[PDB]
């Protein structure tokens, strides 16, 4: 009929979440950290889990890699 | 008349999901816990099970294995 | 339909958060530290933690693209 | 008789939703994210859950291309 | 019979939520941050949130316009 | 049947907790500024704070006008 | 035989709730958070969904009404 | 049969939590307060909570009736 | 059956709390605060603290009956 | 037959349960909120839930006296 | 058949738990406060707690026959 | 079957944590307390908490039987 | 025909789960627990649960003879 | 058929929980403490936890048997 | 089918953490805390944790070997 690959499918899924759209979350990932600080009081836990969650998200490809 | 054997298909199974569609579904879970830390708060708990999920899936035959 | 990319969505609240709402907030945010030392005492690591995060929070493209 | 395509039917539901009424229920949501921080406790995971919805919803039609 | 628009309902609650109804709200969020300041402890947390809050959920036809 | 304007009731909160109990819940909140100052050791952000809030709550209406 | 309208009916159901028995269901929510202060600890939210409840309950006529 | 009017019970219920049940439950409530600053470490928030729970609870006819 | 009063209950926990069980626990009290003078640094806070939950507990009937 | 009346069986329940054998559910009771409080950490609002909940059950008889 | 009182069953677990068995777990109470203390920051609140637990716990008996 | 007295096992516990395993535990509190002095600053109630932890937790039994 | 009695095969089932099967699952329960503060955050209540679980499964015939 | 012993199987899961895997595991928590006090704040309660969760994991055989 | 050893994927995260990825982690820790230093007040405490935070985490393959 009209079908694809489910793993072609998945694929589409992680190339549209690393793709530009990821970019534009990354972005305002480091807004939200921006305004944690700004409107709060700046803590070196926040800015870590905020940096290292961007890390592991445009990461997941090559850290699933190493997970084999 | 088509038939074939239970045991293969469910052998299908198991080669289809630990395939290249488990993982691309392997990068998307790196995925989905590096947003949770991102527009979330990081937690060593979330990546645990995380991580701990990917390695149990792609563990099941070897884990079934010795559960013999 | 009416659907739109969400690229774009996402791109457009970085363009909002950095327009002219983001420098009203840059001012409420020195606002804010010069309250907390007219009516409290001063401190470096006060004044340090709302401009860094003023200067994260209008980097975040950029701190963004050197992550890639 | 008076039948019609059901793909036409469908397609009017996604025309629907994503016309004015959902412009009209993105508006809504932001109200109800404002209210939520505004007689509770501000947090950044509800802003993104609200957010991210109205992302999701709008590219809806433009998300189910990518995963065609 | 005697139906009406969806998107006109949905509108009505847009115009009902903004209108003097939020205003009183609007009021009673700022007696609310104002004891929680009197009977506890200030903090610029807690104003920010709920300025914030009103912020949003008053702007939120014009902040989903920009969502598109 | 017996209903009413939801804006006159958010409206009557607005008068109650402004009206004469507020003026005395004013007096008890000087009183617990005076009483910390009295069995603890003064500080000028304490006092700031108690008196920040008293000025905000009874402000409240008016701070919602500036808000518009 | 003996019948009415059926609007009737629910019109005085309407009636009914929002009469001395709305007014008597009103004292006991206010009694109801003023126990959860009393015996647990105090927070906006909870006497915010318990006034805010009571005042869409007598408002469901108006409220109604503005949905037309 | 044996029935009686649903105002009239909701109101014994407003009837018996005011009466003296009430106040021996008001007498508990400053019992309680006492030993949490007595073995843990006094606060004026939790004071304010343990007062002010019993002002609404009491009020509640009256906060009632100003609700309307 | 075998009921009783709740109002007679809630006394007797009054009752029972303001008794032999109240003195020995004001004795622990003052033990505690005696050892944090100690083992710590003397402060007044802590005294009027403890001292204050004392009063304020064993003085719980007639500060509700100031209440009303 | 060997029939009796419905509501001296309803009756027998009420004794039973506010017999010796709702004094032993008490002390149960007792049992549990303490050592919820010793392998936990103690709260109000527990032991609150549990001696409201003995008040309630033995006052079931004068309760529902009042509801009439 | 082979049955018992329903009372002599509840009264042997309330004759259990205050047996042997519950001065082992009052026992094992004060080791998990000591390590408590031990292994993290000792607190007045905490040792209430404990002990307060134990004391309603093996209380239990009397406490109920107050409250009747 | 193969069960054994719960008053046992919870007597096992009682042994086994006041054993020789408990004596490694009171050598590793000392080394912490020794570590927070020298790499922090000395203070009195620091050591009084470790110590008193030390006290408390193999007292157990004996303060257990105080107790009663 | 080639019956046996109910009651030996429940009570093979009570030796069944508490012969080596049991001890078994009482390792894994340990190591659940060791787990759980390992990945997540240690806890005293948690560790309660799973040892109280042991103890009752185990105690389970002689707990039995206790409530006759 | 193809069966084995239950006791046998929750054996394996024992036997490979405290093998390599458990030592790669124990490696990995010794990872997550020691990034804890890296991007965080260091505490004496965090690596208690998680080395107390590992002695526990490992010790699960020789706890169980202590318990019998 | 795709499987592996669950041994080798967390030898694969150990080998990961403790490579080139834990040394860059290594710099920014370094980094952070000279931050803290630089625009706060510098203490040996902050440097005792991150720096063992390091030690901790580089040496988990060695600890863990220690711990057996
Ligand atoms: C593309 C870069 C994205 C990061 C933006 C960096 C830019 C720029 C980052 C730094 C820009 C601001 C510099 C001044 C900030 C400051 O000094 O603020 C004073 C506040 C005072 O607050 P308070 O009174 O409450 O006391 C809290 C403290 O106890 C006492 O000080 O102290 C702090 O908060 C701690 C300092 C945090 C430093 C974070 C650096 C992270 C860099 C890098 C971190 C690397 C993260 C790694 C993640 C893991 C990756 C696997
Ligand atoms: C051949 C082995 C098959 C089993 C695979 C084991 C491999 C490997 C198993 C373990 C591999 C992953 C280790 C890290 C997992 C983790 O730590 O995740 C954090 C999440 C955080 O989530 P959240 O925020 O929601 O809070 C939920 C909790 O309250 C707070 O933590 O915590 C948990 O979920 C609890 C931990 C469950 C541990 C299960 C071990 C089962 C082993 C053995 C179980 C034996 C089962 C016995 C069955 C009965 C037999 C008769
Ligand atoms: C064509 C793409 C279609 C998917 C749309 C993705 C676009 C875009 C997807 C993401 C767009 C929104 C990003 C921000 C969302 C957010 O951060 O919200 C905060 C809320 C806060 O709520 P709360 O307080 O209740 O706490 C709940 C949590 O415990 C604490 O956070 O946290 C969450 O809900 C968890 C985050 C879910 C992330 C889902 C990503 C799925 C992607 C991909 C998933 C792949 C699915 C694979 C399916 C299987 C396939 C075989
Ligand atoms: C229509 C205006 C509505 C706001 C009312 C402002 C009027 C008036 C607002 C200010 C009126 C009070 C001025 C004095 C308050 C004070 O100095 O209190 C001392 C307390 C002492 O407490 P403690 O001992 O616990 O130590 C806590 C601190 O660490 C040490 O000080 O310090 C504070 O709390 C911090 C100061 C907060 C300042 C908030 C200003 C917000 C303005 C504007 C904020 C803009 C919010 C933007 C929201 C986002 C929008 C997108
Ligand atoms: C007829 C009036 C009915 C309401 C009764 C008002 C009377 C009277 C209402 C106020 C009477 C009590 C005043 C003192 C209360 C107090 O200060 O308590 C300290 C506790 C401390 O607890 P903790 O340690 O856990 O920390 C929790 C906080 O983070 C730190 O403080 O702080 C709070 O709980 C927050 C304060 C809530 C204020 C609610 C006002 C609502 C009014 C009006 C609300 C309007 C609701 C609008 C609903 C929506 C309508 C569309
Ligand atoms: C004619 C208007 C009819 C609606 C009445 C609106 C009037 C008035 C509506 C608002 C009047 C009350 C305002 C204060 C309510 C409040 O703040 O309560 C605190 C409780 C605290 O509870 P808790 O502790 O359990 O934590 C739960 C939350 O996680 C933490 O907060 O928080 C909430 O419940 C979330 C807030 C819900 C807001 C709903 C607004 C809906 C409006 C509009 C919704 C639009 C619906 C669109 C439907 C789809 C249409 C296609
Ligand atoms: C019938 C009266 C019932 C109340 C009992 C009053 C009797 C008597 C009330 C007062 C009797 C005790 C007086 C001395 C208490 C004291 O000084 O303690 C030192 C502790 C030290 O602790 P720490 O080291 O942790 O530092 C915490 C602080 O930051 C530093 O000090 O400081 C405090 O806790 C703050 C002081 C709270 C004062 C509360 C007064 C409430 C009155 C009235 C409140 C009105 C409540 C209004 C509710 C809303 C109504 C709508
Ligand atoms: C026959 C009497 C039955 C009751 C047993 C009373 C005996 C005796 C009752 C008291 C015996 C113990 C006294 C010391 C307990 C303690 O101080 O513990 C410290 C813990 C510390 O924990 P954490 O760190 O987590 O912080 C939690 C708090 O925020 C900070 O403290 O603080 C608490 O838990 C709050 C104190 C609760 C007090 C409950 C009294 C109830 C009495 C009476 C209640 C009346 C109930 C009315 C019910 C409704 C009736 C209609
Ligand atoms: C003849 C009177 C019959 C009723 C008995 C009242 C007597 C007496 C009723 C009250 C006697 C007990 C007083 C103390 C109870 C308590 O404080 O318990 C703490 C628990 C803690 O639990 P947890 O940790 O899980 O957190 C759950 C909460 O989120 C945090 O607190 O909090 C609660 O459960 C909420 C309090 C419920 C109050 C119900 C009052 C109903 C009265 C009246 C209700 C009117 C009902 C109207 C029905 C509709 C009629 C049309
Ligand atoms: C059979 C007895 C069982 C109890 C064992 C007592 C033996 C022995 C109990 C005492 C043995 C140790 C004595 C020295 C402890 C110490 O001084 O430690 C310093 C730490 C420093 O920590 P940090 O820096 O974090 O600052 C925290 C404080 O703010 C500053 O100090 O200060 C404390 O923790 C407060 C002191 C608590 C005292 C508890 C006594 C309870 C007795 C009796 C309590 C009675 C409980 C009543 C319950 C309710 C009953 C209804
Ligand atoms: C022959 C005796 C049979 C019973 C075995 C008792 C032996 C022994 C029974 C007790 C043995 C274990 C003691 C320690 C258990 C523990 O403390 O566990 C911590 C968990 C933590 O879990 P979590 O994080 O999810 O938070 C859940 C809670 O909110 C926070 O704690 O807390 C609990 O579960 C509540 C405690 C339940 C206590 C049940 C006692 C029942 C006795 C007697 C009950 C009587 C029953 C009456 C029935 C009605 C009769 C008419
Ligand atoms: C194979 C060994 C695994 C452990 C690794 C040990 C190696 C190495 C362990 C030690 C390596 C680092 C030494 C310097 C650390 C330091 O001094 O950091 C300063 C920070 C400053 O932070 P802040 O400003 O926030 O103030 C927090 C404090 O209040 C003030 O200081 O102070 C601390 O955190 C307390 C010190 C914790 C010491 C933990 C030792 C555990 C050992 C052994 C613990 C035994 C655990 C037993 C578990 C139970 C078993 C049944």
């Amino acid at each position: 009929g009209g079908g694809t690959d489910p793993a072609t499918m998945v694929n589409n899924i992680c190339t549209f979440i690393l793709g530009p759209f990821g970019q534009s979350l990354a972005v305002l990932g480091i807004v939200a950290i921006g305004i944690s600080w700004m409107f709060g009081r700046a803590s070196l836990g926040l800015v870590a889990g905020v940096v290292g969650g961007i890390v592991i998200m445009f990461g997941a490809s090559f850290l699933g890699k190493t997970l084999t």
